[PDB]
């Protein structure tokens, strides 16, 4: 009977022994908590989302139950985690991590919040001291790190599995920690997460796309809670779950490519890492605080807003527009042709550069079908656009130092002159513009609070989340009391 | 110790003995139920409303508790009636009765539904058959009739009291009936509604108006449930509550006009009636189904949408707009000059006539200071608007064979030409246009349902409410099941 | 796009097939017995019992589903977990040998928790509850779906 595979030992020893010493990690963890909760309150306006929420049996009474922000529910932590992770991901406005795999590590807040709220109420009832929001923020950091670091080099998209299994892995580990797991319990738990079924991603791809794209993550972070609870009940683990020949994860699920059914080369049949586990992912996470646009095109649209007053006058007399971009943006969002739904304009770099050139802004109603018909100029300007690939923009996209998503726009008129090339290398939600972004993110938070709470309550909630030290000392249960209903 | 005042005995004998077989009454009550419930569901998007909802103590368990539609709440029938009455009135989109006193008889559904839901469940748990929705339709008709018939000739705003006391009296009456009261208990219940305190209407009038104008009714039908329950517990009555010298309702509260503190002539110091109780009110009730505007201007806005294609491109040639209207509109919504907020614009006939004249429509978006400023043509036309009273319109507004709400609009040009005069005497929500209004009422119900329930639940709810005989045979508890969460 | 054909065939069988086999109903009864006795024996084994019960001690579920041999009263999802856990724990229940091996009495977990909870809720609404005939029929169908896919498909 082997030792646990080395990938699992690495996750377990980080989770148990790493000491977080990054003021910036803890500061953006706080901002992430604000932004994620605000996305979940917003989702309570959508029936397709709220139909999933609440107890499995109406009238269920749960002693010291977990609260769901913006609702009156009080649940066991497994269903509370389902609900919290459901709402914070539903509208796809929460944070983003772009790597070999794409993902939204703030999804793991479902398991974290539900387990911490319930544990705090239980220990408080035992005469013990409750958990602090400081411990939630550190759980957030560690879950980002587990999901984001595996994501760096390992793609599950290419073996036909959804990215939510890294939510499950990270949520299991960080919820097992909050529940008090020793190393052997934590290892069992991780091993059960990897032996578990892993969802396909059929629900992300036309013509089978559906709203499961929006709750897969809540479902996986919920299952992390449950698996952690199984480990804390003492269930034995599965040491060779990754490496076992014939039966292990690697052979069964990570050894074939989906697009062609080709076996991967033997050395590539394993997880690979370019760095260990720290606090890198939370420090470098992307927030959706700018124009509603695909991330690879955010800097393009910002450029097109700077170039708006210059070419406002001579719109008709335009001959050529050059968008210098990076490689990934070419493959992913450069579309030539017609766009017969808002989801196509959503992912058309030329559309998201055209509209802000014309009008000086890019909002959600610019993607609407009827809005497109009413403006033929949009299609005319897309024809005059050529997409140039800068070899540094592309290599700086992959650099751990920088992680840029750079775009440059310059429009040539027919007379022979042009505006200067305005290049924006870093979108507003990037690490490098955090000083400028934090105002935007706070604005977005307060807008989202206003959709669920009255003014008094909104100010008290924002006042608490404004202040790192006060928020960090807050008992998790007293924080959840303020977010209830 | 006298008999009960004749007014109370007339109300009780109607409530206990009048049989309801009017096919149209029962069909419009079923449309009334849809429209009211859809209004309340829409209010759940407004935190100023939802901050009032739920149990007084979080986590309270009520066996066989009444449900609040669109929520997961399970309350006692008094708090449940408060929340249902609060939400269906909140946005001022529910039905209306315009007479000596204005009102919204559908406010009583809060008391009716909460009592009928709780009592069906409690009766099921003791092996008794539950109440049927046929009984809630009949209780609505009676509550509509008691309130709306007293409002025929008795004005309570002229004595400075809110009209909500008629909600309390009617809800007291029909809830005591549903709870099984006999004649002596119903008389006692009625007497406690009149001896009770009757709210001022300060909160409906500048500079003191506020959001209690939205929940006063829910507060009044809730109080009616409470007093009905007090009577069923056997509490003795107050027989001369109205006519007692010095201490009675007539002398204390119905004896003075609050404009001038002037005492009424003696013969008018009591309630007057033009007819007895039947099913008149519900059959002639007004629905808000067309544009989102004050009732006195709905036919004005309609006559303008008609006139819009004839003027849509000659706006700078308009020199005189004549609006021929009725005496109540002039008094209540004829406003010259600046308009500060949407409430002003909401209650300004010239605004609600000018906007549709220009944009062929009228929605809530038009009451926005941003939209107002964006188009200075609204005020150009508002300043050209001559308001003239038609004596007929004002008379037919009052006659019980008509209840007109009439507006004729005519547009004149600088060259002396004009459109015709477009006269619309009855708004779409009026009995005389039931045929055309009902399609719009049903579409309005379908939209409002869709802000709260996912599509298949929306279909089940609409399909059930569609079939008179099926809905009538549905147990109240099972109807309320469909509306939870 | 329409549903894949395999899913259509399962659904049409489940909703339309009328069971007319006296032998299938008699065997399903003996299978109910056998599976339940297997579950009761597993309660002598703490490695099995440590998984049972509510996720939160003291939770009260209205009309909760029961776990045989215990005092638990739970939502059907957890009750089904517990019931399927105990009846399979000792590896004594029924078996289907085909391209894929299996133990289709494992589905009694979901069947019994859902029927028990649903029956209580119908009783509280004044309606008639489910009969054990409907669990015998649901076991025949669950056996059928699992075992027929098992005939030639090996996972």
């Amino acid at each position: 009977r082997p030792d646990y595979d080395a990938v699992l030992q690495d996750i377990a020893d980080y989770v148990l022994d790493y000491r977080i010493d990054s003021t910036e990690a803890l500061d953006t963890a706080r901002n992430c908590l604000m932004d994620t909760l605000g996305c979940g309150l917003l989702a309570l306006r959508f029936p397709e989302c709220t139909k999933h929420l609440g107890p499995l049996v109406e009238g269920t009474l749960v002693p010291h139950g977990a609260r769901v922000p913006g609702t009156s529910f009080r649940l066991d932590p497994v269903k509370a985690a389902w609900d919290i992770g459901c709402i914070v991901r539903w509208l796809d406005y929460n944070d983003t991590w772009l790597a070999a795999e794409w993902g939204h590590p703030s999804d793991n807040l479902g398991g974290i919040l539900a387990v911490a709220d319930h544990l705090s109420q239980k220990r408080l009832a035992n005469g013990e001291a409750p958990l602090s929001m400081r411990q939630v923020l550190e759980a957030m950091i560690m879950a980002h790190e587990i999901q984001g670091v595996i994501a760096l080099e390992n793609s599950f998209n290419r073996v036909g599995l959804d990215h939510v299994l890294l939510v499950k892995v990270a949520s299991t580990a960080v919820c097992a920690k909050l529940m008090g797991a020793d190393r052997e319990q934590l290892l069992a738990a991780l091993s059960h997460a990897f032996v578990d079924g892993q969802a396909l991603r059929t629900y992300r791809h036309a013509p089978n796309a559906g709203s499961r794209k929006s709750w897969a993550a809540g479902d996986a972070t919920s299952r992390g809670v449950r698996l952690a609870d199984i480990a804390l009940r003492g269930e034995m683990g599965i040491p060779g779950v990754l490496s076992a020949p014939q039966w292990g994860f690697y052979d069964v699920l990570f050894s074939h490519t989906s697009k062609d059914l080709a076996t991967k080369p033997e050395d590539k049949r394993r997880f690979s890492f370019p760095q260990g586990y720290g606090s890198y992912v939370m420090e470098n996470v992307l927030f959706k605080i700018s124009f509603p646009a695909e991330f690879h095109a955010q800097t393009a649209a910002e450029a097109a807003v700077r170039l708006h007053p210059l070419v406002k006058d001579r719109l008709q007399r335009i001959s050529r527009i050059v968008i210098t971009t990076h490689e990934s943006a070419i493959r992913i969002i450069s579309k030539v042709g017609p766009l017969a739904n808002p989801a196509d304009r959503d992912h058309c770099l030329q559309y998201m550069t055209a509209v802000p050139l014309i009008f000086g802004d890019l909002v959600a109603e610019h993607y609407e079908d009827a809005f497109h018909a009413a403006h033929p100029l949009i299609d005319r300007l897309r024809e005059k656009m050529e997409i140039v690939e800068e070899p540094r923009y592309s290599r700086e996209y992959l650099e751990a130092d920088k992680r840029s998503i750079a775009n440059a726009v310059e429009v040539f008129f027919d007379d022979g002159s042009s505006t200067g090339q305005v290049a924006v290398e870093y979108p507003l939600g990037h690490r490098r513009r955090r000083a400028e972004g934090i105002p935007l993110l706070q604005e977005k938070f307060k807008a989202n609070l206003a959709t669920r709470f009255p003014p008094q309550r909104c100010q008290r909630i924002f006042d608490l989340c404004s202040h790192q030290a006060s928020l960090e000392a807050t008992p998790v249960n007293r924080f959840m009391d303020l977010l209830a209903i």
